[PDB]
């Protein structure tokens, strides 16, 4: 009933399922109690309200995933296979869309290609994909004398009061947007999207008519040729039709991601999953060692990673290490470099001999955006460029596993600046500078070089 | 806000779809301006803003598992697949979870196992999952005195006139409850819950403690012993351990379908308007009229669809349904349904199946045993109808190609457990069902 | 010459054997000075020229296929796999044919089929064929007054004195005549003979034209369901178009064993010596003295290997056998054979079972129910030996691993079509034992 | 009973299968009746009595198998799979070992995976294995003052007049040899010395210790990584354990080829074919157009092909098109052109191109040896490479498929000359030059690249 141009969707109050179990509730309580950074500041009976909405609604993904995905992990951890993450650095509602989607997922399995023939290996692959609606701020008040944007979650990008209040309804509507998309991310993958020799083909036509393009060719033909002699072979093509994509985010409103919660069928046992992803990260402003976010990370099954940024110590990091990974699974931490390309030879080799040394194994992840940055907020190609290159001569230097990378892309043509010449005309991120479609090869086929160097 | 229940959409600055090729937009009006039965009575104006909603979210299938699944049919079609159709007579958002999700795409599996070993061939998979949201009434008024529920699409279920009013942010509820559903669905099939091994084993369950299970331990032995029969022979099994499942509705509600349209890049001979709300729909009884709206949006879209045939089909009618919707005589666009009472399919569907099959076209022929026969229905009539449907098919040497059910994975009833319409068999029911066509199929 | 019609091979400048590992020489020397039973009586000289021609000639089978069965054997031992042998019990050169060893290789594979549905679990198929040229005799002269004949490898079958002479360039026609047949059954297994789509419809032939047929008519639809089945699941089946058929034959002219003998490149600790006559090999009755030539010849090879198991047997010299020839503890390096009479088996052999099963070793128990029952054998003897030990086995709890059975694809009988041996069961017979004993699996 | 060294092996009388039929048999003693070239001196009832032992002994090969390679060369000749035949120019019986047959099939597939790789496309492997044991000669009378030496189907190596007579009881002889050759040839492909990774890893080694070996490294890294690609895909790595490995010979004493003739079973029609071979050919001095080698090639089922030599007429291949490929099945008539590099480039252009114009799909095959041969008789490799080279620029001008190679080789190290540094050390063969493991494996190397190139 509006003069307004916003339809008010109502939010059906359905019954509920039974509750969690009870040791598994205290055990999670009292993670519970402690603070929380960065938190949305709505009432207290408007989340429980709308959490309760979210407790009973199908999962975005289910356990036997997720244990799936924690033994391909496994494989990357034991220096086997590679972690290429990657996707939007802000998904909007706005932008939620088929296209939009079908860019993202067509820029990662484009990249995971090249990797993938790169390291010689499989790739694991992990979307920032259906919940990436969530940011932090360090300010409270924006350059426009706004309380801050603090993604799609939380509150709204437009420059209005209004827009600006902290929404409990936005969980809702956090949650049918990123099931909306996991249903088209799975539909695609499965039906012809994620077809090798598609998606090689796009390749191809990138290395036909980019600038850049020559300087690829050789690399790009030699893929091509190593597909050939697939079929050439004979080989059981079934598994060159499909690819698996998984979604993760950062875990950041704790509203939503203890609401999406769920206990897995007995068959070993029943454990806690977070069913609103794959998996899930913790940024550098949440990770207080002895704060939710970590106590939460420590309760819940999924594989999960740490962002860790030029503060980092190594003893700091050896304490995540036995508070995330307390029972030794391989690649059941990941922890994700992001220290600036200036700074990772000098700042990341202590953190990596401190851990090994604990005889866990966790996954060695580049960040290399996040600490590369510079009217617009840009990044430079080249200094990201250089931190995985600097990322892999740390891993070379020491014999261990550079284990993958976490990169901030999109399928669209925006405008980051250097992948062949660049920003007034196609800066849309509700963020940080997100590397286009067309740079994120780029660096795929860097780093497939930095692989096979 | 959260304060008001409500979740607030902008519709100004929503991705807008790009223009249909002129002549689409020309078919699609055209459809549209038809008269349509049983249609929804909001605004217009809501209505329009809904759509505009749906015309920007992720679809909930994807044209070229449509265009998969209609080669799947063409093999049924052919008589060398057969097609299980089955799910909740109505899905309500109040159940739309993952229990009552799984629960109902185990029934299915279950009854898939023994159907595709009783026919012999393989057995294309479709639940009424992920939109079936939308039903006909007879009566407008019903017998509280209240606006008839349509189902929670249009209007609530709850015995108060405030529930009633047709409201239009139903078709958006509608359609995040659906594409939930439809993640979970996909989710669950490819992770191991269509894992052969582990559906037929609850089917060893059932036979084991049912109390009509020994009636039917023969053949469960005989599936268990076909299954390892397939590990003794080292047959490569990926394939065992994931299933398709394809998502079907009533396509009813025209606000709904025609904001769900989209269009393919193209590729057998230029673009296509799929209905992208579910891979497969059909058109009810009430709304096949062959002038209207419902029968025309058919046409307009590239979707496998299927009509119901009731007691007062002629053999004629049937013909011209062929006729318009197979207009290109590709096997598996269209299903006919039959859905006759047992009483009678005996009698009036041979002539129909005669008519049909003389104009060269090669259609589905399914048999929906419930909408023909508290309000309950008798299992034996149910199965009569199905055993009756098999002699009409068996006498003229056609295709018995496949069954349409409305079944649950909850254990369902009287006064018991009764749960948003007509009766559905029950999870027990229903296999107890898919047991007695595996034996009109091999019999 | 063709004049003289011979094959002349001259010896000198024939590729020679590199020397063995001082041990496998010491060990084989060994082996071979025990004493020897049932060997031909030749000439030493005349034998070393012909080992010395066999010592350079391909060998019939690869150490690499031997390891492959010793694995799929392993599996029988566990009791998740049978093993069926069978073929005729004594080849002959002159049966040699295209035609005889494709009526063997089908017969077999048939017999596999319904084997491998009625057991649930894989078969691991091993002929009687490219080498069972050779045979035991308890008497020296026979019915007519002649020297015995001992099989085309020592001697020929026709009742004259010169042809029952022990002839050492047998030794050489037996190679040529084993690597011809080993060729055919590898071609014929991978390329099409062995699919086992065409495999049942020859059951399928058969259960509808046999006086018997009714009787297996419910068994043989069953499999055909399980078939298709496996297509209507889509299950990938180049693994249903070929089989694996391993050749055997009774280890009994140790000169033509020896001569036999390659070394392996190695790789389980060392480089070992393989007897390439055959993938496995079994030590008969009368050739299986505990410190015997035959005995020890098998502990020196790294081939599966059985042991037949008579009337007399004790538990204790079962043990040692067990001792002796699975020294490592490898399940499925040995196998015994029972052969004891339908009228003993039940008596006889479970005390041998629970002995060597205590061991804690993992042999593979075989039934060769032949050999202990013109000279004929009745049919229901035969099945109620294989009845009895798979009433042995139930009642200890122990695998029933397979049969051992002499066969062919030929219509054979008595005075109609009786063909070199003891009596086959003929192909008819073969089939039908095979039905029957699937039944005992399922019972 | 010998003072002599010999044994004598009896010939064991065996009864007779049915006979073939009456139509087929008066098509062939029609044909059979056509004069034939170099054909053995041997009394007919000799001849007659060998034969008749031949005619009932199990195949060397099955016709399923022929119609199997009836179909992939179809493909070949369609341009879309490549031919290579390889082995020993003359088998003997002494060297029909184990350890020479072993070094021949993965001289042959070592090949085949640089082909392949270099194709782009399948390739049809086919030795030169299990009954190449007759040759022709020209000369009645060797430099000796002997009767020449025919191959060991016919006579003795040695040098003398004994060894010399035309036996045959070498028709049995040549029989038992093949079909045991045969017999290892299936185990060895089926049973772990054709995977794929496995042959690979000796292309590694060579390319490591050859003193040529720097010149290849770049392709055969290239393929490395193709192949660790394949793994990384997952792909079900099935038929990548084993390969199909055809025999072949020249069909050369008809005594031999007629008794080998079967008929097929029912179940399209039973057909003629002969059975001691997948596929044969004609040789130069056999192919008169009227005579019954090609009457014989006319009657089988079997694939076919005839060798062309500085001799040929456009309009003599063109009889032979009509002759042998009656019914124009692509890949049934294979033409095997060897005339020399300094001639290739001029002689064979109006050959294939009046051949095209017909209608017809043949395979068109190089055979680089028999063209270029000048104490010992020896070839030299960079005329070898240059023939080939020529083959390839005869078909890129036409816009015609360079179909295969077919080649003498080994894998023994035997001393041609200029591999890398090449007489008197190891010149094994009773026949011509060939080419030893080392040369052929580079020659698959030169040739690759062709197929790049
Ligand atoms: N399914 C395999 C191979 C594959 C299919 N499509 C892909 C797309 C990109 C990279 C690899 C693939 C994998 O995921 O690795
Ligand atoms: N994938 C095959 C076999 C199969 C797997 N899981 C199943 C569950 C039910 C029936 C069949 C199956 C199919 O769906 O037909
Ligand atoms: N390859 C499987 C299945 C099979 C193929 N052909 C057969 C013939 C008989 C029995 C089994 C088979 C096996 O040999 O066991
Ligand atoms: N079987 C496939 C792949 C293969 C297996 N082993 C090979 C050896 C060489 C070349 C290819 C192969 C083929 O024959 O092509
Ligand atoms: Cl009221
Ligand atoms: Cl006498
Ligand atoms: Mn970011
Ligand atoms: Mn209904
Ligand atoms: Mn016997
Ligand atoms: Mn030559």
């Amino acid at each position: 009933g509006a003069m307004n141009w916003t339809v008010d969707i109502p939010i059906d109050q359905l019954p509920s399922l039974p509750p969690l179990p009870t040791d598994l509730r205290t055990r999670l309580d009292a993670a519970l109690a402690k603070p929380a950074a960065q938190q949305p500041t709505w009432p207290a009976d408007q989340a429980l309200a709308m959490r309760t909405v979210l407790e009973s609604v199908p999962p975005v993904t289910v356990p036997s995933e997720i244990v799936r995905l924690q033994e391909q992990l496994a494989q990357v951890a034991k220096g086997e296979a590679f972690l290429l993450q990657g996707g939007d650095c802000a998904e909007t509602f706005m932008d939620n869309t088929e296209p939009h989607i079908r860019g993202n997922v067509r820029a990662l399995l484009q990249m995971a290609v090249v990797l993938t023939y790169g390291a010689s290996m499989p790739v694991v692959k992990v979307a920032r994909i259906a919940g990436q609606y969530a940011k932090p701020r360090s300010a409270d008040i924006d350059a426009l004398g706004l309380r801050s944007y603090r993604g799609d979650m939380i509150n709204g990008f437009a420059p209005d009061a209004a827009a600006r209040e902290h929404d409990p309804s936005r969980l809702v509507r956090a949650y049918a947007n990123a099931s909306a998309a996991m249903n088209l991310v799975r539909a695609l993958t499965s039906s012809g999207l994620a077809s090798l020799h598609l998606v090689h083909d796009w390749n191809r036509e990138f290395v036909r008519t980019s600038p850049a393009g020559a300087r690829y060719e050789a690399l790009a033909t030699e893929i091509d040729r190593g597909l050939r002699f697939m079929s050439a072979c004979g080989v059981a093509d079934r598994n060159l039709q499909t690819a698996e994509i998984y979604a993760s985010h950062e875990a950041l409103v704790l509203d939503y991601e203890r609401a999406m919660l769920r206990l897995s069928d007995g068959d070993g046992e029943p454990q806690l999953f977070d069913l609103s992803a794959h998996t899930v990260w913790i940024g550098e402003r949440t990770r207080q060692i002895d704060g939710a976010h970590i106590a939460f990370a420590q309760v819940i099954a999924n594989p999960v990673g740490v962002k860790l940024g030029p503060n980092m110590t190594p003893e700091l990091a050896v304490e995540y290490v036995e508070r995330l990974d307390p029972h030794n699974k391989p690649g059941r931490l990941t922890l994700v470099s992001r220290m600036g390309n200036h700074k990772v030879r000098d700042l990341l080799p202590p953190i990596v001999e401190k851990v090994q040394a604990t005889g866990h194994q966790v996954i060695w992840q580049c960040d290399p955006m996040h600490g590369n940055t510079h009217g617009f907020k840009t990044r430079h190609f080249d200094r990201i460029v250089d931190e995985v290159q600097g990322f892999f001569e740390v891993h070379r230097a020491l014999g261990t596993h550079p284990g993958g990378i976490h990169v901030e892309i999109t399928g669209e043509n925006v405008t980051l600046g250097g992948a062949q010449d660049i920003l007034a005309g196609r800066y849309e991120t509700a963020c940080d500078p997100r590397l286009n479609t067309q740079q994120s090869l780029e660096l795929a086929f860097l780093v497939a070089e930095m692989l096979r160097d």
